[PDB]
């Protein structure tokens, strides 16, 4: 009846109802996996604490639900760091629990102590907080929880001292509570509603525009109801673009970048309304280009700060994503007279496609494989049953422009923070998400981002994880080496070559199945085989450097 | 006459004396790599910040000098806090230079931007600022390097943005200034220096302690002509052990853990001098186990608040440590009337051969390969023509066994971190600086830590640095499994075993020379043939699990 | 044998040698006022936070020793952040005490908890932390004394939780260290002392100018014996006044201000030697106004980042000031074959008495008592037995011009802060140090800023403190008006105008001694009488507004 600070913990945890943790082991925080190895509860350890971070991210982006990552005292902690800022630009709910110094021998130069890890995470975090008694641990724990949880979502910091974590109490003495928060959002006040509506019902080019708070709600059904009675075309960001895979084909418009030539078609949207998408990098902050200056906005956004940042907009409402859409939905099911919007719908679709034959009459293989012949590769195996992870600049520049066309069950790719190498992790703990759902996951990256967690093949082979890693292989770090010729001068590159080092031959060593290609026969041959196998593996692709994505030209 | 933001940095470190910078290129900071172009002074790209910001960590540690880092915004910034922080518990010397996004165009959720870079650094350096105009970077870059390399020595972060760093100005209106800083350190008062010395000529039993901040002033011959004046015997922390090499052999104390067993022997240390050496983990905290509570102890640190933090002291002086030595020697040649202590030498010597005579007697091969018989075979390469670096729990435990009888031009090891993985990176960096003085590195590591970073045998091949990676291979994160074990029960190990990968196999795919050993005489033979080559290699050694180091017990 | 948190505090405040603190209290700190009267301590207390913190300032810059503010839980913290600033770019030594929420029952929403009072503290103290058990209290008491002590000195924050303070423990089990820390700075290196002893003998117009760390140390006999033997004439800015006071009179140079004249009239100095004076405002920036662009400088100070920050130096040297001046004299002393210096010496003075003379025959008071007229009444009541505190813009540059031909044992005006205000606090501190020492304190400041603090007439009377309080009414903050008149226009005044109240009545209402007078005759008579008697008092001096002094159109 005598319990440890840990067991404190992992009960609190289960009442949460979380299934899995992503970490690496220290001394400093062993109670809280003996208590995980009690209860059936498993810990995926990794090679690196930064991909073990990542993995949780990766968990709950595929999944639409929490993270949690468990990292040591001192280094532990530090190597943490790039996964916290990551998660705080994207929006995603992680709860970060990290060890610390024991309070007893504060301030003794003892090893792994002090640095003040809580402000280090203050700039980039919900919240941060150190725990002061052992009796706090159940109500800190699940408050920490609420705040990740909530619109709009976020990653949280724990820090738990090795003191706390070892003492022992009576079990009878502390209770754990539940975890009481309404899984349903906040949404309009009914006038705002009715305006929007109004506003919507007379636009001539009305367009929607969704973002990652539509992904971390998953309402469905909702918004395919409102799609359906109001016959209104739908974009989204990278992170929103998931879910568009269960809406008609009428209503598809893809990724919000090929909103671009719709100026210079004489077409440019009437109306946009914007559910959770930020003015920023991915909308083409207050330029125009995306989101028309002429044009009558609806903005919706958890945080007021967001309503109009870089562009004069008609409406602002601070709500839930989730909620909007499912009082747009209601109100549209007692409504249901709606003008046509046919050819407009038919427009939207000629454009994309014009981009698409556009890119495919300039792309050319002889003497070398084109990035974009070899995207159009992996688009034949993407849909509801496929999650697919992007890394690496030239290598996720050229796929985007196959990913309007298909309708993939999960599609991971960067933010706003745009950091080289957390592809690997990321898609590392998709794959443990998507095993439960019955999906495979695949990560398409750079030749330079995958050194970065390279040792990762050990953690896919040891617990067994199917994952199939694809490495675009263009001999160097390629949108760097393309600035350093556009901007400066042709005979102006250095640190930019990486004319090294036989890839698939790593993987191999690590007991991964390794595979190295050339052409469009050789890859279709090697990835079918591949998804035809239970195992991990890595397609090491000889690419062509030379050709430039329209995406790099903005 | 016009130059860019980039010129300006570049031609203020070269007058500063700067010959080498470690990073990894991003587009944010190329007006710095076009500058080094132009003058010659050479980059060294690695595949991930971490291992940059390290390498300068282990070229100022090897070279006792300044290291330089470069990198860029946002995840360049984040990839780089392990190192920060590693160097700021170390007090070595390093300057940080870090991109950011632009002053124009602020607050606009851009690509990289938006973290508070500034603030996550100032816990955890001497100096943090972001430069505000162009003018300003000769004179804010030539502060920043005054900061780190006076008493004691730290990092510091100059934040430069984009912006900043594009724009042009005419050379003619700004001007560059030189380093003007002593490189004599301050020293004591004479009336302390005279109680020290009364103190000192009247003990029985004396003993000198040196720390980190003996190594980066580097004061030899000073050092030498004292201790040959006097006849008192010298001890260090792993930081100051290679300034014991070229004492003689009568008055090397060796590591001061292996004062452990002199109260047991009725000599325990009548009075002690710190230089530099704090109260912390590596002493014995306030325990008295080390340095005794009944002696006497004089303190040296530049730094009041380490001045008996954990226990009370009769003497307490703040000033420079090399001022400190070189005014004991000054002093001690007017002098030179001191008591013989030849019999307490031997005393020292005595007891510093028992322990390893009886560590000797209870190691076995039979059946596997010993981790104390494995550090013997590296010990007799080691002399002034050596740099050895240290990684990896265990391995350091036993390693460290028998690095007081021999005499290392250079030991790098975990300082108060203690993090897993630092090792390779620091190596890595310190090879660059052995080059010129005509030196070999070598890395002792675990089969846990070499993970972290093993990408770099990519770097050593595309750069042709001829440094030796050897990793002791017992199949799991080794120390954490003691822990369980011996902390829990013998049935409680859960995310410690690592019983998979051929780790040789995956240097030999990035083009290094690759070998795999199991006893005394094939590890012999393969490390013999590595040192006579002029490349880099990887040895992979299987060792035994189960010993206990006699450290480890502490 | 059972003693609380509060009494360990006061024992360790005993044994450091402190005899008076200074607050105002709070429920939560009680434990801390009940010990300091068994031992008979005296707590000054007055009427608001920040004026207890400047108190703890006055009395450490009047006293040269440190300083000791105490306050409560949340508003007793915030109130006293204005002190905690001033002191930071002041460098002068004060232990801040504060009080905080019980870290049981922490993050409860109660009382005075919440904010994370160590997170405000940082970036403007030397250290700051937060005590986690009884058992720490001692040691990091001392600790935090040996901060603010050494060079530079500064502030440091102390939070100790209302938890940790009512606790009880066994007083035999827990040991009161003693302070030992050196009374003696480090100085030079013997070489770096040669060459500037060398140049200093072959320079033509050499120049010496102090600032804060002389105050600090006191080293009087020293700084006499090295200026008698070399016939260099010294200079100060305000910091510094008071260590000029038992010099010869043909070496007194003054306030560095009056150095702007030298060079149109041929006599810019040959070479200038700074101690603890950095570049800044008081100095001329880098403007080279008063320290020549074509003199050889050499520079000492304890901190590596000011050696020539804004201009280009010849020596730079990190030592400790008092330390330095003291090897000075010493190297002085077996030396004594020094060049002449009667005629350099005699220029100084010549120019000096030329500014004095220039504004004397400019100044009338036919209509309205001048400034100037108003600072010559108080200057002849200026010697080694008065301290003079100076507030309030306008009031203070007037001032200037008076002080220094006068020798007073002490001097403090605003450092770079700038801000109006914190005299009254500043003024009430000295006195209490000036009682021991046999000294009036004297304060003189604005009718604007007067106002922040007028409560404590109210403590003066309370504690019988016999502090003159004179106040310069101009109807109007004073250098904010002339700024809109002069900058903007004649008719553009807003915000500025005072035009109402009896401050002399106020002061009466409190129970203190009020005078009001309008003239030389009147003013002179009224401060003669108030000096005759031991009693607080405040004297109301009608003023001119239209002079422009000297020091404003720079
Ligand atoms: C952590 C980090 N370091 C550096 C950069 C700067 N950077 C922009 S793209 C790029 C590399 C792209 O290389 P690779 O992964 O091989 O993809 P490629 O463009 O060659 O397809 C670099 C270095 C970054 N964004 N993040
Ligand atoms: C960055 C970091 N530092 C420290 C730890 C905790 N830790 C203490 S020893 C150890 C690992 C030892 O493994 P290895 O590198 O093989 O050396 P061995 O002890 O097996 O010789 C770990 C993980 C951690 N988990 N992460
Ligand atoms: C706390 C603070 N508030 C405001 C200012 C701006 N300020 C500079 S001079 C001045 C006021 C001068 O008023 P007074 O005390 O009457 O002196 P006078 O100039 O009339 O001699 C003010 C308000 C400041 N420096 N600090
Ligand atoms: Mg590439
Ligand atoms: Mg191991
Ligand atoms: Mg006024």
């Amino acid at each position: 009846a005598m319990i440890t600070g840990g067991e404190l913990v992992v009960r609190t945890l289960i009442k949460a109802g979380v299934e899995h943790l992503f970490g690496l082991h220290g001394a400093h925080i062993d109670t809280i996996f003996q208590a995980c190895l009690d209860h059936d509860v498993p810990i995926i350890d990794t090679r690196h604490e930064a991909a073990a971070g990542h993995a949780a991210e990766g968990y709950a982006r595929a999944g639409a639900k929490l993270g949690v990552a468990l990292v040591t005292a001192g280094g532990g902690f530090t190597n943490a760091v790039t996964p916290i800022a990551n998660a705080w630009l994207d929006r995603t709910p992680v709860l970060f629990l990290t060890g610390s110094g024991a309070l007893r021998d504060d301030e003794t130069n003892t090893l792994q102590a002090g640095i003040d890890q809580v402000a280090m995470a203050a700039p980039i975090t919900k919240w941060a907080h150190r725990v002061m008694a052992t009796e706090h641990i159940p109500r800190l724990v699940m408050q920490a929880i609420r705040a990740a949880l909530s619109a709009p979502r976020g990653p949280v910091l724990l820090d738990l001292p090795w003191d706390i974590l070892m003492n022992q109490i009576d079990e009878d003495s502390v209770i754990i509570p539940d975890l009481v928060l309404s899984a349903h959002g906040a949404r309009p006040d009914p006038a705002d509603l009715d305006q929007a509506l109004a506003l919507l019902r007379k636009a001539e080019r009305p367009v929607i525009v969704l973002g990652s708070e539509a992904s971390r709600t998953a309402r469905k059904t909702a918004l395919s109801a409102f799609v359906a009675a109001t016959g209104v075309p739908v974009f989204a960001d990278y992170e929103g673009l998931s879910m568009l895979s269960g809406l008609p084909d009428a209503m598809r418009g893809g990724l919000v970048q090929n909103l671009y030539s719709f100026a210079k078609a004489d077409a440019a949207p009437d109306l946009v309304l914007m559910l959770g998408a930020r003015f920023g990098l991915n909308t083409g902050h207050g330029s125009g280009q995306l989101i028309p200056h002429s044009a009558q906005v609806i903005q919706v956004d958890p945080d007021a700060c967001e309503l109009g940042r870089l562009q004069g907009i008609a409406l602002g409402i601070v709500a839930d994503v989730g909620g909007t859409i499912e009082a747009l939905a209601q109100a549209t099911a007692q409504d249901a007279a709606w003008p046509d919007r046919g050819d407009w719908c038919a427009k939207v679709t000629d454009l994309a496609q014009e981009r698409y034959a556009s890119i495919a009459a300039k792309s050319s293989s002889e003497h070398a494989l084109h990035p974009f012949h070899a995207s159009q590769v992996i688009a034949k195996h993407v849909d509801a049953g496929v999650t697919v992870v992007a890394d690496g600049a030239l290598t996720y520049l050229w796929l985007s422009e196959v990913m309007s066309r298909v309708k993939p069950g999960g599609f991971l790719c960067h933010g706003y923070l745009g950091s080289m190498g957390v592809g690997f992790g990321t898609a590392l703990g998709a794959q443990v998400a998507d095993l439960e759902a019955g999906r495979r996951t695949i990560l398409v990256t750079g030749d330079g981002s995958v050194g970065y967690s390279i040792g990762e093949f050990d953690t896919l082979v040891r617990k067994q994880l199917p994952l199939i890693v694809i490495i675009m292989n263009n001999q160097s770090w390629g949108a760097t080496l393309h600035f350093q010729q556009l901007a400066v001068g042709p005979n102006r590159v250095t640190g930019t070559r990486l004319e090294n080092g036989s890839y698939h031959g790593v993987a191999a060593a690590f007991g991964a199945d390794g595979y190295h290609v050339d052409s469009v026969e050789s890859f279709s041959a090697a990835l079918a085989q591949a998804l035809a196998h239970n195992r991990p593996a890595c397609i090491n692709v000889a690419v062509a450097l030379d050709p430039i994505p329209p995406e790099e030209l903005i």
